[PDB]
């Protein structure tokens, strides 16, 4: 296992990533929770501009690492960390644009299935519909943290697309569906991790609506 | 609306049946959970054999109701409850044939999730891969219960299929895919609880390898 | 197969299910035909409620038995029927919803196909689309029954669908190709029959119109022409 | 105002109320010659000949197809909405599925079975079964019955290509038959509100003419 | 090679048929191109109606013949021309109609890349979707041609349908599709599918809103 | 090209410090190489999530170049904006690939006439039928007549889009003849035809799928990618 490190896109050795890997999009964001939060902040990978740091949040060592955008994109970093570098948990963290009317900005969206255009599945030559789905234990204890600090939350279903520029008007039937917010990358974190046998959790904040550090330290309890 | 019921397929009229329904899709079994668990009950359904009683638990008025078998019978029954009959919970139980190598019999099951074959997703013109999701808030309650009542039980992920009876085998790439149980239910009611804003949960006791305990981790969450 | 008799669904033992089976998803409708037209009657099932008996109609042997609603609900029936029971026959007799506009209410509708929403095809494994088509012979004797008893009867397409209550308006592209009536059990029935090398014939009366202002005893007609197949 | 067509010489009229197609223009040039009298050719062009005659009294055209669902499909819909065509009857050679078929067994087409044609056209919300008209179904089983032929009715399969394992499911399903042409046709008559039947001959298995070129004529109204 | 010569559709002997065939659907343009630009004319074919002609254009050895309608129907002689008679090149010559706006009455489309629907891709198993592209070769050499003679002309992207007779139009139209045939993705697939050579050019005919492309043709002879 | 538009959420640029012609990679490092390498009076105008982005001149024409990151939804975003947004013409992508095509050596140009691909966002075009992703055939041809007359080893043909790094699904791509896989050029393609600009993808055999599965050394993934990179900049206009 340990073998196939570093990998073409982490230039880190096994070992140098934690248990527990935070992830956004914006590697300026992953380069700030580091700076922000954690003390003995050690940068582990480079490579592609993606930055991995790893440091220590409350005794809890833990990893911070950029995954780009779309699913494709994160599919290959959640990828290596889960198969090549030993994490037991990823948590991603970023922005979404509301399509439950009733949420408002700011607002913590826990993404406890994702639908999602297709990505990944024709790789696993699944015979049906597969729906993906976080891990219940990260997804309860986001949730318990979220009522914790007093934090409007909402729970439920969300949508990775592909495009972030609709040519015509898609968003109707997932609206109807109850489906939460829009965003890129969760449904293929949720595959690996259900792959993998690991675990994985979506959390987002409103940051258009369709009809920001507050994320972060409900995320941080976590590790 | 109240104008709606009785349906052609629930002779209830509005009102007779409880925000929370508990289903099974055996209308025997059905009957046992009222007979066993329920005082002051009465009969509101006969219709096609799909019995309902009503009746209360602890203090709380309940439901308890059969579904028969597969996706559209569930579908046509859940539907009717949560859009006509003001229902807002319904709690599925039943058994399944596990598809998890580590899991004993008598393990409890609970659906966060549902993989499917085509039912009526078609009909919602949904443009994109839908996933069938359960209510959390139900879903914690059930975990908290287990974990309170101390049983085995394992929360993730499910798959309603439309076969008992498999040509070949396809069960590999669900077992591939962490999928812990197989029945034929789920994700209609998940499906249609979603677009409700209905609450569903679809709970599981391990009868195959590929009850009492269970009854009364449901009836907990009323 | 005797040795899977009973099964999880059917409490009876192998021979106890006559060759023919008639089925309806109504099991209130499956005790009336044993009542009314079957004698010798021995009910040899209750699991689910899924009630069947066997009996004599003019001196043949049948059976009569109840297949709840959904693709997936028969597909369990049948495959049960013709693959542990060695039943040969199997005649579906339901309801359904218009979609062509000649027809009236009380009109019969024989199933030479049906077109479908996804059941277990894919399981099937099928490279390209399945038409899924009756049993000529049944489908031919049945028109001859009514036309011998002078019911108004169309023979063609019908529509098994997973839904009962549209989410909108799906119906126009159906009423387009020349699809009759809509229902929700046949096309599984029809698969697992030409899987089996068996003989499936779904027939309906038209209780429902899809059309106009929507109208909405005479089930009895349809039930002498299926009764009349049994051998 | 339609006639005649791109594809088609004829003006209105010139065609007969029932229609026999086969792929092989030497087989309809064949089928006049064989079994019409008073015979004239309406159609030229692509080389696909069309003739109009008359068989034991009644009024009777012939005429090429050329190969392929979508062929068939432009004379099956030219035919059936501008020429007041009202009965198609397909006949075709093709190899067999079904293990107990034999050489020159007649198979007449209940349902067919498909690859993708223009179903996708028709903007149908699941599975579409293609199936033969009912009554001309009966006719010819009535036919072969009578003149005593073998043949088996079921269902068959109208492929895209001639040349290759995409059969197993197929064989394992019951269908009898493949061929390239029916699929298109059952569903053009169907959206017509019209009638057509395809029957085959068996010329190979994947394991006489004349006989079914009977059958098909009784068909003719 | 040699024992599969003729086939049951073609009935040409092997060598008949020269490297480089050219195509097209109305037969009458197959016997009027040889007798234009032909010499030395020999018909190989006559079976099914489909004549087939070999000559010489400007000394170097080329053949003419017809495919019928539809993609199956090009689908069986280029699939016969290319893997039982040695046939490097095919370059399919037709009508089509236009698709874009830009496209007047005469205008040569030459056809880099061809959309279709559902033709016998599934044959092949392909694991997601597949573009059927020109070869590049036959592509360049037939602008360069356009050019030095001074015919309008475009290249891009053509839809080959299953239909005559329909409002699909509108999608294609906003992806800058050309124009619409019947024929030309198949025969990509099948030259592609055989590593050898395959063009379709068309002639506008219509507007959804044959001399000068046969020499521009004739100048892909090899 | 609409002002109003720019700066973007991935894109700092302003309205018109893209040039008319860009050059793309998913590698920032390799862009940012390819700029103190070839261009001249360079600029940086985007560092917006680490996808840089440099104008500058080479051989007198003003030209872009930027990041792209991973993945069809990657390269569909800034694509998108560049061609809508910054009013650029013409965008060649150049990359690394996988050969599946056997006659194909480590060093080889692929040229991306067509790509094969899984389901990226042609589901959003609503279109009803199966859709060829074409590159503009002008730049196409440019590319071939500079490898061709600087003498380097190049294939032009089909490639294919996959949407997974970690998959044997390659036979069936293989038997069709697809000469190599990548990850981005049909997004960019669909994209292109759809803003009617010209999209062109040219790849670098780094890696072989077939045989031994011989990989370039260290340095020639950061070095070999030269002459690729002198062809793709002879097609700035």
């Amino acid at each position: 296992m340990a073998e196939h490190c570093p990998t073409p896109h982490n230039g880190a050795k096994y070992g140098e990533i934690a248990e527990t890997v935070l992830m956004a999009g914006d590697p300026l964001r992953v380069k700030l929770l580091a700076d922000t939060y954690l003390t003995d902040v050690v940068q582990y990978n480079s490579v592609r501009g993606a930055v991995g740091y790893t440091g220590y949040y409350k005794g809890v060592k833990l990893s911070v690492q950029a995954h780009g955008m779309g699913m494709p994109s994160i599919g290959i970093y959640a990828y290596e960390l889960f198969n090549f570098y030993g994490v037991k948990r990823i948590i991603r963290i970023g922005s979404a644009g509301a399509f439950d009317e009733s949420l408002k900005l700011g607002d913590i969206v826990i993404g406890m299935g994702a639908c999602y255009d297709s990505n990944f599945e024709r790789q696993y030559d699944i015979p049906g519909k597969y729906s993906c789905i976080a891990d219940f234990q990260l997804c309860r204890e986001a949730v318990d943290a979220a009522e914790k600090l007093g934090y409007r939350y909402k729970v439920g279903n969300i949508y990775s697309a592909n495009y972030f520029y609709d040519d015509g008007d898609h968003s109707g039937a997932w609206k109807k569906m109850g489906v939460l917010a829009v965003e890129m990358e969760a449904a293929a974190l949720y595959m690996i991790a259900a792959r993998a046998r690991k675990q994985a959790l979506c959390m987002l904040t409103i940051s258009d609506l369709c009809y920001f550090t507050q994320m972060m330290e409900v995320a941080l309890s976590l590790a």
